[PDB]
């Protein structure tokens, strides 16, 4: 299997630019930053809003828990190589703590609305203009030849008083290199592409595309998340549902993809679903045509079928997003 697109991006550069291992960051001191107050925190970091001292600018330092410093070098590294993409986060600074030598990642601040409230008043335009400055952002690192792996609303930075968006948290992303097997244990439960849930480790860029579908539906049809797994396993139940179980096992038929015996239990019988059947009263206003049929054309099984991030941008869904600039 390989990705229609942007398939040979990181051969025809440098090593330099994809061998993350010998990259060498250069880290400054935090003691030119100082915490104001914690916003999140996760398996890998914990995450601060800060105040740079010298110029007064409020911006986010994320703190790096102990990992293997691969892992640090690849994420440094995926961030240089997206600097001034449009709507990928902006590294500020690459710094470490004075006394430990702890690394930490300095970004631009954004007053972020968090989706839980969010998504509940976004207008048909909204949901258009922000799925658009989305896949600007997928485009931007898929052209760079970067996976993002862990596309999902609490990555996706919203400031709706300026109509700004930034893709964030690149801690999971990885190059992509045609052949190359990757590990499926990426991206949270609810936005995993079926390629991971079946163990497919051949997979590209199109898992961010089917993640990017996930969004745009709970955002149409306000289900939040859409798909709704209790577990790996049910993940893939819920999307069979939806999908259907004859058009799963002729995707798993095409690649060669051995289906854990567990599914035996637990998949059943499930024609495919019209997308019409998740309109109601509360979220007809959100849905058209149009945003149906892009839906459908993202999420699909076959991620050799899905819609890159341009031909999704291309698509009339967003003509009104074009039309106002
Ligand atoms: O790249 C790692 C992302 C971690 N992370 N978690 N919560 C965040 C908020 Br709220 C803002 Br605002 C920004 Br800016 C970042 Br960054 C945040
Ligand atoms: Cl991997």
């Amino acid at each position: 299997s390989r990705a229609r697109v942007y398939a040979e991006v990181n051969s025809l550069r440098s090593r330099e630019y994809w061998d993350y291992e010998a990259h060498v960051p250069s880290w400054g001191n935090q003691d030119d930053y100082q915490l104001v107050r914690k916003l999140g925190r996760g398996k890998y970091s914990e995450v601060f809003e800060a105040i740079n001292i010298t110029n007064n600018e409020r911006v986010v330092v994320k703190i790096l828990k102990p990992v293997k410093k691969k892992k640090i070098k690849r994420e440094v590294k995926i961030l240089e190589n997206l600097r001034g993409g449009t709507n990928i986060i902006k590294l500020i600074d690459t710094v470490k703590d004075p006394v430990s030598k702890t690394p930490a990642l300095v970004f631009e601040y954004i007053n972020n609305t968090d989706f839980k409230q969010l998504y509940q008043i976004l207008t048909d335009f909204d949901i258009r203009f922000y799925m658009y400055e989305l896949l600007k952002a997928l485009d931007y690192c898929h052209s760079k030849g970067i996976m993002h792996r862990d596309v999902k609303p609490h990555n996706v930075m919203i400031d709706h008083q300026q109509k700004k968006l930034r893709l964030i948290d690149w801690g999971l992303a990885e190059f992509y290199h045609p052949a190359q097997e990757y590990n499926v244990r990426v991206a949270s439960r609810y936005f995993k592409g079926p390629e991971l849930l079946v163990d497919y480790q051949m997979y590209d860029y199109s898992l961010d595309m089917w993640s990017l579908g996930c969004m745009l539906a709970s955002m149409i049809f306000r289900r939040e998340p859409f798909f709704h797994g209790q577990d790996n396993y049910d993940q893939l139940v819920r999307i069979a549902k939806v999908l259907g179980t004859e058009e799963l096992y002729g995707y798993l038929k095409k690649y060669h993809i051995d289906l854990d015996p567990h599914f035996n239990d637990i998949l059943g019988q499930h024609s495919r679903k019209r997308w019409e059947n998740f309109i109601h009263s509360e979220n007809r206003h959100l849905v058209s045509p149009e945003a149906l049929d892009l839906l459908d054309k993202l999420l699909r099984y076959d991620h050799q079928q899905r819609l890159t991030a341009k031909e999704a941008m291309e698509h009339p869904y967003f003509y009104p997003v074009v039309k106002e600039q």
